[PDB]
């Protein structure tokens, strides 16, 4: 949950992303 996106998105919620960053259900932090 350190954020990220690289133009993908992000911002709390349930995580998401991948990029570029993100995380949640898949880690990231």
């Amino acid at each position: 949950x350190g954020x990220x996106x690289x133009g993908g998105x992000x911002x709390x919620x349930g995580x998401x992303x991948x990029x570029x960053x993100x995380x949640x259900x898949g880690x990231x932090x």
